[PDB]
């Protein structure tokens, strides 16, 4: 590519990055929209650097294979030398930050279960003791790692139940994981992270809910590769951004209730 | 060299660092007991280092004086060598983070308003079209600097107040700003961390609470003098201790399970 361009690996999920309205006229970063794309500017003008976004090739966010040690994702992105940064709803975990560097948080979540309306289920303890309810997590992301290495009872449990689970529990992106939740008439639950899961529930056809506390608390940041040169100015935009009230502000632009369930 | 015992800077703060009972017959770090006395013990157990908790001088977290530039508190503690660490709720900010170095979080807050119970106040914005009740903060820390700096219309009118109010509103430290809510007959609100407001309203006589929603969203983090050696091994045991949902029960320990005002 270009010099001094940095190459911006992130993940098309909503509504973090999207593509617009009528993007196959367009070009360049001006094909996408969303908390991150406006993020990546604000960043990126408060280091002064030129950039271009690409979607993560494989889709995923970050896992490492236990046979093979091989990372994927925009994680494995950053490790091979694939991409500069990640501008992404990246969960900051110890396995991560063990092989890449991660800003302060820009965003806070937590592990969350979303149901069909009316399903009897109100906790992880509710979703451990049945099996009427299967359950899952999106493949090759922090929440399915959370679970299968928790040794946190209920969660062991759940964890126990759901790696053997047949069919398989386990989705390939959180659009799959929510059609799921849609379709099967109150059988499937989806573990998902508070943000993705709050803004699902203000979106037709106003069908699902998150139930009971979050199951952790964590948040995304800003990844580089260890030891780039980088790090250190995003991670000082970040608190700018943070302090100056522009995080609140994007959040509240792209989780907008514009009414499409109830009275807005 | 040959391992240093390492010197902790810390605060008399409830309740993470408090005397405990007996504390005029003990001595060194056994006078102390509380949530950062626990995290402390954690996180030199899993980096394998000896300490001696000191409460800083000054009683102060810190702030850098407009004229001198010199730094007081914990912050001082650790930009002028007096300390090695600093485990305390001690807020990560720009100002801070371009002079210290800071872990990722072990504890979320946001600045909140403690009310005596019954008082006519649900907002900041409430607060800031009246003047029958007073408001202030903590001197020399984060949410004092906040609204100082802050361009949001409500909280600059809301310091364009402080700044002037006679007698002052501002206070020492946390008892202080506790004693004058509960003291001033519904006429005095205090500019708190939520984390310290929701430990006091379970403390007797039960008589505050905190309205509203967070004015802002920032964590406190394990702080070390800029390019230290310890900061790598301290941020991967918090992020262990939030995986392993130590850090959970810990605050449950300390706010609640201890709580004074009963089971609800
Ligand atoms: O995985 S962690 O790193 N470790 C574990 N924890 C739990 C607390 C124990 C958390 C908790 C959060 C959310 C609270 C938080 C902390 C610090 C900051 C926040 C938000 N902001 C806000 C924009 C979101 C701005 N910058 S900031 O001042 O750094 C994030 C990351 C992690
Ligand atoms: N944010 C997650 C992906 C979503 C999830 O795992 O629920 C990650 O960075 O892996
Ligand atoms: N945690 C704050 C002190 C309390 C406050 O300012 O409300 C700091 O680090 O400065
Ligand atoms: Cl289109
Ligand atoms: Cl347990
Ligand atoms: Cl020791």
């Amino acid at each position: 590519g270009a010099n001094k361009t940095v190459v911006v690996t992130t993940i098309l999920e909503s509504p973090y990055v999207m593509m617009k309205k009528n993007h196959e006229m367009l070009e360049g970063n001006e094909r996408y929209e969303g908390y991150c794309v406006d993020l990546a500017a604000e960043i990126a003008k408060h280091c002064g650097f030129k950039y271009k976004l690409t979607i993560v090739g494989d889709g995923k966010y970050g896992a490492r294979d236990a046979d093979t040690k091989i990372w994927n994702g925009m994680v494995g992105e950053l490790v091979y030398g694939k991409a500069d940064i990640a501008i992404a709803p990246l969960t900051i975990t110890l396995v991560r930050e063990e092989v890449i560097d991660f800003s302060k948080p820009f965003m806070s979540l937590g592990i969350s279960i979303m149901i069909k309306k009316g399903t009897p289920i109100e906790s992880a303890e509710d979703l451990s003791k049945q099996t009427e309810i299967a359950y899952g997590t999106l493949d090759s992301g922090s929440t399915k790692e959370f679970f299968r290495r928790s040794k946190i009872a209920v969660f062991d449990k759940m964890w126990t139940y759901m790696r053997s689970a047949e069919p398989s529990v386990f989705v390939r992106t959180t659009a799959e994981g929510v059609a799921r939740v849609r379709k099967s008439k109150g059988k499937y639950a989806y573990l998902l992270e508070s943000t993705m899961n709050e803004y699902i529930e203000q979106r037709k056809p106003c069908d699902t809910m998150k139930v009971g506390g979050n199951l952790d608390s964590k948040g995304y940041g800003i990844a580089t590769p260890k030891g780039s040169s980088l790090g250190n100015a995003v991670n000082l935009a970040v608190l700018k951004l943070s302090e100056q009230g522009l995080l609140d502000k994007l959040k509240n632009k792209w989780w907008y209730d514009k009414g499409e369930c109830g009275s807005g």
